């Protein structure tokens, strides 16, 4: 079967790796104001409906292209979405938007053993992203994987909680803290990059994106093979999990010291290493329209020994390489703006290696 | 689990029953254009868009709430979907489009095991049926059930032979057994009556809505427990299987006389009895804007000895009465029009039995 991976780690024979091209600012709603910083909430206000900064785009255009060079040369088969124009303003019953991107396949697919499942997403401008994924998928259909598709959601008012008193990211942590997000119970809903892969175990957080309906419909879907643990984290970071929680081996995890994990006594119990990253040095000048500047630990493993990282983060360099792992070095300074790092570029398709467990 | 059913037969607990309430001619596009008979084709030309005549979906409503009223009285648990305006436009990235009704549940819904599967559709107007039916879905969800949605077409162009050489029925006849149908294999698409449960086994058509893709994506999804066998008829229904080959017992099938089955020796091997209906009494006058005058044996069992069958069609009443099946005759003489008899105004959610193999 083309399509086998169990976790993040294992060696990395094929992927799928996102684009920059036509990816357009989402209208300012209320779901999209709760998963970005205030400093950019004029700017999607001002520049919703339209594409992120051509000259901008162009850059991350060219880093990606690299990126896939340097995959080529490591080994591994590039697969990439369809050129899309993400302006197309679509209309469903219940609601009307313009789209996103197809810049991050870890935020909408993810391979659990054979099977590729596209996430349902929870933000109207992502309704019909799956739509750039679609030939690839398809192939790997006819070739024998097993394709899901989550339920997707009608996204309608109900979903969201339309009056979310967040006038800043202290008050999203506080309200995060009380079990209070932008999404309801209404329906599922879930982003892939909520749930990370460690073979029989798989570990997903509520967040802005992902409520317990979606988490329980993926349980509910995977067992009984696969067991999904639901942890929470100091201070979350909005939606997905990847630069929070990034398992990097069998029984390895980086932590982001800003992010801990309530459950991090489960993981101590089981014996696993978590290491905690040393801090960015990406520039508080350099725009991130998404995400945060913890995407120095969004690293994507090539396998055990050999990780695919930021060039301009050199602590983070050392830490792997004190630990025996060879870095493989790539800057996407602008293609972070976009809201990814290594591991959200990228949907891992298939990786060497069979299903295993590692908390035992 | 509020969901169980296994077959076709086994005794009725729980029903979905559908809304005859603002359904909407379908636009005339070409796979409306080869579901349907050419007398027809200039009412879909005119009226496309617009509501069906009202005068008439009233007479619907009434024989539909007389029908919930006698399933409950049989002791049936009725659900039905939620009122919508099928009138709204909607428009995806790949066409623009006006909806049908939610009259059918057994076009969209089918249920193996404790399992809810919701099709994917082919008809461009059927794109957005499943909203009527979520309200319902979610809480049998809570309630233990697994959900699953096939995947959702694009619906692009690719998927349809716009020039489908189709200027009468006897074409599509001709065509069919050509192995041409309106839709290509550029993506799966099928409605769920295409499929018709006998336990362990499940029987498919390929037919105009329903793809190889479509039953490849069904069987892989539902092996190793299931098996699904892909049948074929003479001179075809263009969709659904309902009204051509309706099991109504272990072993015992109504076969369409006009509509013979290649492989009816597997049945024969297995020693099932084929029962051949006499023909409906139905008047040529009487409007049917989808389906045929088939729809006599377009029967609800609902259980082996008590079958819901039209108040009309006296013959066919006649016949299962010296089996020894109790007649529960309702009229729905105009309901029908839309396209459907009692198994298709239907999703049986829940029967009492047991997994079993009648094919042995």
């Amino acid at each position: 079967c083309p399509v086998s991976s169990y976790n993040e780690w294992d060696p990395l024979e094929e992927v799928i790796v996102g684009r920059a091209e036509n990816a357009c600012v989402p209208p300012f709603t209320i779901e999209v104001k709760a998963n970005t910083y205030e400093k950019y909430w004029p700017f999607y206000q001002k520049q919703g409906g339209h594409y992120f900064p051509k000259d901008h785009l162009k850059k991350a255009v060219a880093e990606i292209e690299e990126m896939c060079n340097i995959l080529k040369t490591e080994g591994v088969t590039v697969r990439r979405p369809d050129p899309i124009d993400w302006s197309l303003k679509y209309k469903t019953p219940d609601f009307e938007s313009t789209g996103l991107y197809s810049a991050m396949p870890r935020d909408i697919l993810i391979v659990v053993g054979n099977e590729i499942i596209e996430a349902p997403m929870a933000w109207r401008s992502r309704f019909f992203e799956y739509r750039a994924y679609r030939s690839i998928i398809k192939d790997y259909f006819h070739r024998g994987a097993k394709w899901t598709t989550a339920p997707k959601p009608t996204m309608a008012d109900e979903l969201y909680n339309q009056d979310y008193p967040i006038h800043s990211v202290e008050d999203r942590h506080k309200l995060a803290a009380q079990g209070k997000f932008v999404t309801t119970e209404f329906e599922p809903c879930f982003d892939a990059a909520d749930f990370i892969r460690a073979g029989r175990d798989i570990f997903a957080q509520r967040s802005q994106v992902t409520n317990y309906l979606g988490i329980e419909w993926m349980r509910r879907h995977l067992a009984p093979d696969y067991r999904v643990h639901i942890i929470s984290f100091k201070d979350p970071n909005p939606m997905h999990i990847d630069a929070t929680f990034n398992i990097i081996g069998p029984g390895i995890v980086l932590s982001n010291p800003d992010r801990p994990c309530h459950q991090i006594d489960l993981f101590k119990k089981a014996g696993w290493t978590i290491i905690t990253p040393p801090t960015p040095i990406i520039p508080d000048d350099h725009p991130l329209w998404m995400s945060s500047k913890w995407l120095s630990m969004n690293v994507l493993m090539l396998d055990e020994k050999r990780v695919m990282v930021d060039a301009n983060e050199v602590p983070i360099q050392k830490m792997f390489e004190k630990l025996g792992i060879t870095t493989i070095k790539v800057n996407i300074r602008n293609a972070n703006s976009l809201g990814g790092g290594f591991h959200c570029w990228t949907c891992d398709v298939r990786r060497r290696g069979t299903l295993q467990s590692y908390l035992d």
